[PDB]
């Protein structure tokens, strides 16, 4: 029993990241097979990101002016290639310790490991959610681009998500390992802004049976309700609407408690209605929303 | 910027577990040079737990009642002891992937990185206090005896917790890697409970500095406080007492944003005495004491 904020070992991620300097910007790389994967703006001076043409800025280098460090070991770029918002490096050696891995575009409201590397050394590793705004709350220092999000499927890595920058709100944008931004952000210094995030209600409702499994129980009641009732008053409260899709992906946790999902959502409308009035659930005082009905399933069974 | 619950990087760990199998009983082992490290009551079976004689229990058996798996590989046993209530098995093989070690005691209210494991196999890191009660807030099911709490200090890891059991509330408690328990447990089946936990005021003061890095300034306030009339309040809440000691590890944090301790203090006094109103402290409702000044100083420094 227990319930924890719980990444994925990073044991395979971690033998993947290399330093890459281009001029004086420094920072991480992804080293899969013989390609080093990095965000494309470590061609830049910090002057270039007011208003970077990346394609002028890539032709005036050569193989020589990439500088990729593995540990102690240097690896010599042979080629490179620009693929969308991520640099491809081209090097001599393919990496001994490629895991199988995939690259995969994530939904809003799925969550991943974030292994934050600084100087292409491994830092630390967080779970997250990326939210309904395609932005993550993360912890990333300045060094920290290149720095990579993943899920482990039994054997098999899947990289979901590759940091470029931080902005003015204090959250995170990144791409996917195709180098396809998450959200309508752009890797140069401009006013870009997030759009409203909200709630990520299927989260919640994993997280209220998450609770039960665990004993707490206070916050359940006799009513039921409808999906369209439930989300007349999810509106109000800036939540995300509940689907058909959304019950069936939460069969197993009703399943597991004798809990119908409309019976949880009885639940959830009281407590938006009335707060939790200085009562706490598994530890907080607020409805987190960064489980998924996947990661309870996979910390309260197995 | 942000501030997450951030674990270690498990790679170094990841190499080291192991399934140990005795009889039917199987868990996990911690495997360094060639010796494999697991609790004690792996030699027990079901009914034996209720009072058990190890000594006993231990004479009955012979090396090749221990099956020790690394991954595909069998471990050859080539002799066995038992050091409090750990039991050593010696291996035929010295792991090859052995980091650099230390075995360490910690104090309540440091935090480490966990390192769930379930037969032998790594399945996901998390970061945690000892809390003064000497127990554990973890997540763990049936089978996780004897994954491996650890910090990393720059290249060396050092462990300081194996876990045994998961006590009737729902905490956990478990040894050093000497056998030694924390706390006031046994491993055996029997009616312990943990006394009463308190708040770790110095990490509570610690994360409040960690708000201010990041943006959050609404509680703080012109007055300041003594060491004394601070302590007089904290009794009155649960909260550990404050020491000059305190006082100087939460420096590099005064200093870095200009707010004394005995200035922060005073917030907190008052946070105590009215409550949050409503208001967050980042993205928590609750004042957390889960993060060491240390932590702060690596995830909002470097």
């Amino acid at each position: 029993s227990g319930f924890r904020k719980m990444a994925f070992p990073s044991g395979k991620v971690e033998g993947c990241m290399v330093q890459v300097t281009c001029g004086t910007t420094t920072l991480n790389g992804l080293w899969l097979d013989d390609v080093v994967y990095c965000p494309r703006h470590v061609i830049c001076t910090s002057e270039d990101m007011l208003n970077p043409n990346y394609e002028d800025l890539l032709i005036r280098k050569s193989n020589h002016n990439f500088l990729v460090q593995a540990g102690n070991v240097q690896l010599r770029v042979i080629g490179h290639s620009m693929q969308n918002c991520v640099l491809k490096l081209k090097v001599d050696t393919a990496n001994p310790k490629t895991p199988k891995y995939k690259f995969v575009r994530i939904q809003p409201g799925q969550t991943f490991s974030v292994l934050a590397c600084y100087n292409g050394s491994p830092s630390g590793v967080y779970q997250c959610a990326m939210r309904p705004n395609f932005t993550i709350k993360g912890s990333f220092l300045n060094g920290s681009a290149g720095s990579v999000g993943f899920n482990i499927d039994y054997d098999c890595v899947s990289f979901c998500y590759m940091h470029h920058m931080e902005l003015p709100t204090g959250v995170h944008a990144g791409t996917d390992l195709e180098g396809n931004f998450y959200g309508p952000f752009v890797d140069r210094q401009t006013a870009q802004a997030a759009g409203t995030d909200t709630t990520i209600t299927v989260n919640v409702l994993a997280w209220l049976y998450a609770a039960v499994i665990n004993g707490d129980r206070w916050f359940l009641n006799r009513f039921t309700t409808t999906l369209n009732d439930f989300n007349l008053v999810a509106m109000k409260y800036n939540y995300e609407p509940l689907t058909q899709d959304h019950v069936d992906i939460l069969g197993p946790l009703s399943a597991q408690t004798g809990i119908a999902v409309l019976d949880m959502c009885a639940s959830l409308k009281e407590l938006l209605q009335n707060g939790m009035n200085g009562r706490t659930i598994l530890g907080s005082a607020l409805l987190e929303d960064e489980f998924t009905p996947f990661d309870v399933v996979r910390q309260c069974s197995g």
